[PDB]
């Protein structure tokens, strides 16, 4: 199944392979297996675009492969292909750690294929392309250079399995991935997964629910605030690949300036009867945002209530919660200059009154929701 | 109507078509028809500038087409033309989504085209070219590095119709647009909606008042906030392509920093006798613009006062509002830290008293205007 | 006085004439006339220079006009001259706008020709060069690209009129213009008005005295902050041609960080007895400064006063003042979070009193003052 | 030992050694001793790979070293060889500093060597590479540009000394440093100090147990905040050569946005009877990280208290704590303002009561850890 | 003593003067007098580099000379020189204003020279070179680029005088000059001042003592902060010519993030009999730093004072103090709003009490030092 090729030529970022010296680079470098020189036609506007292209002979798969010495970085590589055959042929994008999910290109038609690359520790890129596919045009760009984003259409098939990684630098980004599904089960499903984000921090992809036999479509977003010391970004689709269930996705990727997603006056009330109590406030992990609390108050105190603390943490990074106000050490609220940032989850722990007789203190809280999942550190 | 091409040489991003390296480039990649060398003379400052330039011949409109993989990203095309015609002839640019709005290029005479291409998802530029026409260069540029903008003069030709589209990487921008107008019909209009700049958020580009048979000027000015999780916005003219109402207008699109449009401390009395009233105290949505809250009080709370909670939300985002503050459980006034963001609706819901005892609160409010549009989420 | 000229060849941004290739491009893109190929000669540090360049014969003016699609931006033109005549000849550089300022370069020296280019709207370079000039080197850069500023020296000569335009794009920015003038009028001027500079905003560049018969120099030295919705600035000399006050003045444009001139607590009484008051406190529009507001209190209330008011604005914006603070409403001092920017005039609006019984308010305000002009909107 | 070299070629960043232009610039610039053109193949995802390269061969070690004005700044250095031999092989790395660490490179394979170098102050790269390693390719890039980072996996291999040094301009930076060990002592370890970090400030680098006879692996993680005026970072590896505790480690260098590691509201009584009292509250002088202080409060003062002094400073800049809020002198707590930053240590100095009556005094304090070391001053 | 020389060709930004391109391109643009091409080797980790490169041969000095258009901006020069003579000779870099402090470059050895240019106002290059040197590469970069730093070893000669002048755009920046100097003299200095660095503000480069016959070494550290409008920066040795106090110096110019040197509750008392005093609190002008306040309060207010007025200023922009709080016409102390930026000293001036009877007040005052002295404006 393996091949030898000829490699001694410098690897290029752009590839036009209808002009003589691209080709020549290209198959003494990068490029696996045979190819025949052939006349390729396709349609743009009624007009009839008409190169000489390499096409990949009958046999075995061709590859590209690219382990040289690019700058490092993130790259978008494009493939404009032209499949000659009457028949679909399917590439697998190497998307750093795939090697399950599809591209389907049809009969007798010009596409573009999609894929990502992260050159750093020695990667090497790789992918096969079938029989019959003409090569006219193949790029490697940087991307989040110039303020430019991944921009996947809605092109990649998964039917449970597939990973795609990346690397991104301090920032805080959207990945955004437009879907469509068809149920081929008589199996309902509800809070269906369909896969994570993570680094190091983990955002599940959870549809509300999926009805039997149904197809239906719709848009993951979501937002990872990245500090810069994890910035390999995976993700994986977790349904489980003989379910029934293919899923076409997009993927989109950008860097967003700081979303404040809402700001909010909460109120919550705890009664206390002899017994240390930790209440939950609010917890946003795995959601894709933070919390950034601006003020605190309670009321209702006595000498009756003997703790009465707010605690904060970011859960991503430690799963102790920190006391962030102590309210009858304190005060019963805030100072103008307290204000808690990147954390994710909030608890007051309380403990007073008696078995007879019970103390209700009401806690308020206004806090703002910022999109960015937080980091592991 | 559609011709073949060949197209097997590498695009370039600038082409001066007077060079013969460039010409036969430009002719073996993006150039649909013949063309005829001509020798072609203009004035510049009373100087005769002569150049041979590709002239399109006699027949049907030559194009030009590029499916080629640039980089990614949003380009300025500026297409230097002479139109050795006698009479004007029409070319009607691309943007990425046009097919009605036109320039008119005067007989004898050296003009600019100006067009936008978003080169994202395998998009492909498009445009025809009359008989006539000598094409002198063609350029390519990305607008927004190196702090450049859009900026197409007052030239871009109306009668109702016509799209716009570019992609906006996150930022602030301005969006100008200098504009003429000749009213043919005997009808005067009255908040007459020329066309609207949407992202998924929408802005009205609304005039006051447009005089029977009258004809006039002005500029729409208007600002989008791009938080970056929605990048391509949209330019659509909607008056209607019969209404007899022609249109001539520029476009500049360029970043801001931020914009305080004004600052303003602002007073609202809310009756209450009996039943829960929720009061709008400011809403300026699909203004170009959105809030932020510094400051509130209420005067006049009583125990005859059982709710009175500000609220606010931003309606591009959700059209529920969220409480962000309660001066019943939070007290009178808000605290220093309070400081409310990236909203554009804010409303009081209040209720107390009764049918035969009235209760009059006062809402004092400061807050700040700010340039963009909020996005959706 | 108009002649042909060839122009096929890429315009390039940098020329050295003295070599072959360069020379043969430049007089067939940009070069308007004949030329000699003259052996020049200079002194550098004691050195004598010597290359062989493009000498303006006798005759009519050379020139240099660039209408080619060169990327957008603004640049600074340099041109290289060596005056070969035992005459001082003049130049009148582009600046977008000007065509009455000049250059004056002494017999037999070298000599930089500094211009400015606004690449936007199809705008054209154009300059003349006097017979006897040979021309050395051209170069045309981005400015304010890799932190770069205009800085051009003392030397460009007004006897009254002239204009400079340049666009800035978002930023904040230093125009500083040395100059020297000589009075040859027994006229003493007192604020004598130099010029203007404006945005579509207005900065009076005044001198206090000018002396009679007097020669003196200074240094203008304001700030724009361009927002960036306005990005065409326009320099005019005012004073009028035949006054006879010749300057010669220099120029740098140059970006700068926020400036805070000075921060200052300040008081104001206002007596009132039946009648509103409009009290102006600070209005520093046209000065090339604004203003920011962090806190205000008045004293002296009493139930006699029914109207206290702090009103603010942008003038370049708007003539209509907006309340940014009531003290009768929202009481006598402003809270913690209140803080007006983007302003450049404050008034208080008043009344109470009677007229056999006045009242005396006494506001207290503490601002800083900030370097840059506010923008029209 | 030493030879001489031909180096009269310009230096290029990246090489291709297959290629014969650059093998004849490397061979006449930076490559010292002789090679021998071998044909070499090996493996990539099955299959072969086949170029023509420079061999070392049998004999003294050849160098790469270069000396030439290179652009300055800091560079990664990626070396492509494959190991003709049937044995392993080692490289020293250059690191700025190192001449002990190595790479061991398998018999027959593919390996990357990893290098940094600063270009400043004419330093001078230097690499030997022994005989039967085949050149690839050679690779010079600056890091920190385009928002890469320095990555280089875990193949770095110790014995309990070495240094690795690299200029970083200013910034907050991560460095990780994955590592394996293998203790092949009897002995066991506790806080075993692998080595430091350092600026001309210093962090140690500790474990907290090593098992007798134990292998493990973890990660340092350790955050500099590079103010700009002390960029030249020093890792050393400080566990001494005879140890028997060889580590393999891993280095990844890369720059952070700002990490609020943790927000705290502390509380700590100090009991005051007739001397001054000196109470540490909080020292993080050398963890990789410093404070940030909101709020202070002190409750117990009466007028047997005569001082109470919150006092602050960074210990690498200054040993002198300075008074950052004196409660006597201004109250018990401090005002919304108060924001103390830049520091990495804080201390409470008091005094008053007596010896037959003690006073106890309770301080809380609000504060931020912010990961970053602080430098020097 | 001048000499003429050729200089048709385009200047190139690197040089390799051991390749004929670059050498023959070297000798007609920017070399003056005449060459011998020689065989040079020497020592790099004890291997022989070998190159053909241009000396210069006996009799008067070569010069480089570049009056060239450039592109704008501030360029460190790097020239590797060789010294093929048996003896010492000296250079004397251009620094735009030096002509008296030298390098020495010791018998038979490589030496870096490092020189510094900024290409602004038509400014040419100048330097000298003695018959002997080797001149083996020539670098012009521009410096402040991707974040490099001017960076010179401790190399440079002075004795008592010399300039050296750079261009810093907006930033602030840290200067530092390692340094060693010989005092061959028996006097004991103190105080002694070495030099300054200004911008159109002074900061003296001071040493608290040279003992008599002394040698030390230390290293100067001064920040400045650039504002913008003022960049040209100058470096002057003041100590005097024929002193006898020999210093070797470095020079390390780079950009630097905010730097709070230190923060400091600080406590001031007055006492007032009769008579307005005028209490200087605190004065950094000159001291390479600036001011914040933050917060101020007085306590012993009393109807018996009637002027208490805090006042501040940037004594590089005026030497008139603005009132920043009056604490009788404001209250007893500052609003949370207030903070008081780019301010280097600070007075409070006070008036009341009598001669037989005298009040004391006492201010309190928390501000930070921060690095960067203030710039004239
Ligand atoms: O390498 P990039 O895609 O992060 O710029
Ligand atoms: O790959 P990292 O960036 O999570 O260490
Ligand atoms: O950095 P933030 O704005 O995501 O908290
Ligand atoms: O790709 P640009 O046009 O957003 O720079
Ligand atoms: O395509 P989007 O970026 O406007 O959602
Ligand atoms: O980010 P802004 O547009 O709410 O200031
Ligand atoms: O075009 P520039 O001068 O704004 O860089
Ligand atoms: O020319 P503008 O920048 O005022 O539109
Ligand atoms: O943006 P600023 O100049 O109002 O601070
Ligand atoms: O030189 P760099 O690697 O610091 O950008
Ligand atoms: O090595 P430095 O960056 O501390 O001077
Ligand atoms: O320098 P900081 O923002 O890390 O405290
Ligand atoms: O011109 P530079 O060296 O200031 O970037
Ligand atoms: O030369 P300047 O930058 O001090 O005006
Ligand atoms: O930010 P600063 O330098 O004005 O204190």
């Amino acid at each position: 199944l393996g091949q030898s090729f000829p490699a001694n030529a410098k690897v290029k970022y752009y590839y036009k392979l209808s002009e003589k010296q691209d080709l020549d680079a290209f198959v003494n470098s990068i490029f696996v297996g045979s190819y025949k020189l052939k006349q390729i036609s396709y349609l743009l506007y009624g007009n009839t675009k008409i190169v000489s292209a390499p096409v990949v002979p009958l046999g075995p798969n061709a590859s590209i492969i690219i382990d040289d010495e690019l700058q490092e970085g993130l790259y978008l590589i494009r493939i404009k292909v032209y499949n000659t055959n009457s028949f679909s042929v399917t590439v697998t994008p190497f998307f750093n750690n795939n090697n399950t999910m599809t591209y389907s290109i049809g009969a007798n038609s010009e596409f573009e294929i999609y894929d990502i690359f992260t050159k750093e520790q020695g990667n090497i890129y790789y992918i096969q392309l079938p029989p019959g596919l003409a090569i006219l045009e193949f790029s490697l760009e940087r991307v989040f250079e110039k303020g430019n984003r991944i921009n996947i259409p809605k092109i990649i098939h998964t039917s449970g399995n597939g990973y795609i990684s990346f690397r991104l630098r301090k920032g805080t980004y959207a990945i955004k991935m437009p879907y469509s599904y068809n149920n081929t089960t008589s199996t309902t499903f509800t809070n269906f997964q369909f896969g994570t984000i993570s680094t190091s921090a983990t955002i599940p992809l959870v549809i509300s629910s999926i009805p039997a036999n149904g197809s239906g479509s719709g848009t993951f977003l979501v937002y990872l605030k990245i500090t810069g010391d994890y910035e390999d970004v995976k993700f994986s689709v977790t349904y489980g690949g003989g379910l029934g269930v293919p899923f076409t996705f997009g993927l989109e990727v950008e860097e967003i300036n700081e979303l404040v997603e809402n700001t909010n006056f909460v109120t919550q009330s705890v009664t206390l009867s002899g017994s240390q109590v930790t209440q939950s406030i609010l917890n946003v992990q795995g959601s894709g945002s933070h919390l950034r609390l601006k003020y605190a108050s309670v009321s209702g105190l006595t000498t009756a209530v003997t703790q009465c603390q707010l605690q904060a943490t970011n859960l991503n990074r430690s799963t102790t919660y920190s006391t962030v106000w102590d309210f009858i050490a304190g005060g019963s609220s805030t100072p103008p200059s307290w204000d808690i940032r990147e954390i994710n989850s909030i608890q007051l722990v309380a403990n007073g009154g008696s078995s007879t007789s019970s103390v209700t203190i009401t806690l308020i809280l206004v806090y703002e929701q910022i999109a960015g999942e937080l980091s592991h550190h």
